[PDB]
């Protein structure tokens, strides 16, 4: 199947920058602040001892390399008489995936409907719903805060709900495996709310998420930082502060860390097209493997014999068709030459 | 009928860009306003790791296309204890499809004062008025920020009007179809304010709406945005000192006029438009080829005077044909040739 000169899609999860809050003693809450202090360190760089080559350069003297090396960073933590740490934001999983938001070819947009109505029939919305939600309701879309601290607790709370808030109490002991959230007073009534979501032509579910970082004393916090002083915070006014956040993108990236059908898959990989790791700096996917996302939008048509068929599809071609769901549900613009 | 070397029309809908505010707790306004920030993505476009025919490229090696794009944005959004966002903006209606602008043919402004004197009288400006009253009374100007909304509401102020002003609370709960909107106290004394503009010489109806949207938590707001690296560049104006996004104007008219459900094969209400074009997927439906667009129905404009001055019912085929060539007028138009 050709590629269009026109097709684009929007995305179907929609997260927002996630606001961190200090909660004192006797409950009251103040916006999380920063400052830019400047530091001193060694000399260290391989560049300023070193030449491209390799040969110590003589012009750095045992003295002059111990001379001191002032730079500049933002600096965030927890006060001291502090509590814990909120952190709210919210997702909403809305429906976007079922037909292509711009194509000027009309057998691509049949071709790419079939397939949402294949898919959802033959294989269903549980397992990419259980992967995403397995993110929010752990501490994934707190990156790094996550590490070094006693406990996390996550609170949800869902829009088209009856009452008594979800919540998930004691993150690195009680919730580890699959099983432990599925153990849950009311988690299928949440997946069927994504399912039911994706499933509709107006689905909507709204998420409000709420975090409890109870962190050691005095201790940092991690926030995301600007592209472009060599530390700068991404910040928003809450109040008539200045506040550290962590970013609508950053937190869209978390939840779709789900990509680990991969051939070689150990670690789960954020869904993209050639999905890249930024650990070691590959594709995973590469066009020459042939699994990238190209590659299986070109098979739409073939997956439709085997999902319109009787026998159950084979495990490793259906790990096919859950990549080429979760890019629809990450959106983007798929044109060509 | 041949089309003359000189035929304009005004519209006869004029709305004006939508402002955003933020409405704090203890009811203090705000304009909202935006920032721009830089970004960082992965290298996805198709272009950068195949080639035209289709065939990889080979300099992308998976180290060189696991390097990282960055990009620019603008990034608006709800502040975090604001309580929820009115926007406000106002329409007139008013009466200049009556007759031509521009027309130096008397025969050709001749038929046209006609057809609009016997459209009015046959069919009447009821089909019209309740669909171009129903995108105001629904957020339908309110073109993405209504999706992954809680509720939203509509409040008008008509100006010749006696008093208490007419609301539309917890629309898509409570106003689904048309005859929701019938069910309203004052629906039929704002539908006969639009059919009254343009039964007259002088009919003026303006509008004044507003809305109130309650989104989630320190969530997205998506405004209009200009026809230009920045990647996302908003519209905006100033407010205060402040810049501020704004719903554009022409954008506003675009959706008050998504009205066309009556091309060949109709599934989904198209902008009102000459050859009416859908931007979804691109093409026209009503092309040349179909024989409905709006300049193939200009020239059988003598033969509709003679099924409208009749007695016999007009049939539903030749009367929808008679809608599209009044919601073209009312959207004006120079429509000369060569």
């Amino acid at each position: 199947m050709k590629l269009p000169t026109n097709l684009a899609y929007e995305r179907s999860i929609d997260p927002s920058d996630v606001c961190f809050f200090v909660v004192w003693p006797d409950d009251r809450k103040t916006p999380l602040t920063y400052n830019s202090r400047t530091l001193l360190g060694q000399m260290e760089a391989a560049s300023l001892a070193y030449d491209v080559s390799g040969q110590p350069i003589k012009s750095a003297t045992a003295e002059a390399l111990a001379q001191g090396n002032p730079h500049q960073v933002d600096f965030c933590h927890v006060p001291y008489g502090a509590s814990h740490i909120e952190c709210s934001f919210s997702v909403s999983f809305s429906s976007e995936l079922r037909q292509p938001y711009k194509c000027n070819s009309s057998k691509v947009k049949q071709t790419l409907v079939q397939l949402v109505e294949l898919y959802e029939t033959k294989i269903g919305w549980t397992e990419l719903a259980t992967r995403y939600l397995m993110n929010i309701c752990n501490g994934k879309w707190l990156w790094k805060n996550t590490r070094k601290a006693y406990c996390w607790n996550i609170v949800l709370t869902p829009w088209p709900w009856n009452g008594e808030k979800v919540g998930f109490e004691d993150i690195r002991t009680n919730y580890t495996s699959r099983q432990d959230f599925k153990n849950n007073k009311n988690w299928s009534a949440i997946v069927e709310m994504i399912k039911t979501a994706f499933s509709s032509t107006d689905g909507l579910a709204i998420f409000e998420v709420r975090a409890t970082l109870h962190l050691p004393t005095n201790a940092m916090v991690r926030p995301s930082q600007v592209f472009t002083n060599s530390r700068v915070f991404q910040s928003t006014t809450i109040d008539g502060e200045r506040s550290p956040i962590l970013g609508a993108f950053k937190t869209g990236a978390a939840i779709a860390t789900i990509d680990d059908w991969y051939p070689e898959a150990t670690e789960p990989l954020r869904v993209g097209r050639f999905g890249v790791h930024r650990e070691d700096v590959t594709c995973y996917r590469h066009p020459s493997t042939g699994k990238d996302f190209f590659s299986i939008l070109q098979q739409a048509e073939h997956y439709i014999e085997v999902l319109s068929a009787n026998k159950t599809p084979a495990q490793e071609t259906i790990n096919d068709m859950h990549f080429l769901m979760a890019n629809l549900i990450k959106g983007g613009m798929f044109q060509h030459k």
